C-alpha cells in the first residue's frame, strides 16, 4: 500500500525471453495455423464468432512496438490464439491437433522460464 512496497522482482531480461519463445513458437512445425490473421473475407463465420483474433505476427508486432506492458498480457495474447483455435475447430481436426500442441509446447517454455 502507500508507501509499503513488496521486494522487486527483476523483470529487466522478460522483453528478451518473451522473444525468444515467441521464435519457438514461430518455427514449430505445428505453427502453420497461427502465424498469420485469420482472411476475415474468406473464412465464413471467423469474424461473427471470434471477437478477438489473434495470431503470431500480430504478438510479433506487439511486442516489437512496446504494446505489451508486462509478460502476463504477452501470455493472455498466446492463450488467445489457441482459445481462438479450440473455438472454431474441432478436436480432432489437423488444425484443433496443432492448437492443443502448441499450447502444451507455450505452456511448458512459459513454466521453464519464469517459474
Amino acid at each position: 500500500s502507500m508507501s509499503v512496497k513488496k521486494p522487486k522482482r527483476d523483470d529487466s531480461k522478460d522483453l528478451a525471453l518473451c522473444s525468444m519463445i515467441l521464435t519457438e513458437m514461430e518455427t514449430h512445425e505445428d505453427a502453420w495455423p497461427f502465424l498469420l490473421p485469420v482472411n476475415l473475407k474468406l473464412v465464413p463465420g471467423y469474424k461473427k464468432v471470434i471477437k478477438k483474433p489473434m495470431d503470431f505476427s500480430t504478438i510479433r508486432e506487439k511486442l516489437s512496438s512496446g504494446q505489451y506492458p508486462n509478460l502476463e498480457t504477452f501470455a493472455l495474447d498466446v492463450r488467445l490464439v489457441f482459445d481462438n483455435c479450440e473455438t472454431f475447430n474441432e478436436d480432432d481436426s489437423d488444425i484443433g491437433r496443432a492448437g492443443h500442441n502448441m499450447r502444451k509446447y507455450f505452456e511448458k517454455k512459459w513454466t521453464d522460464t519464469f517459474k
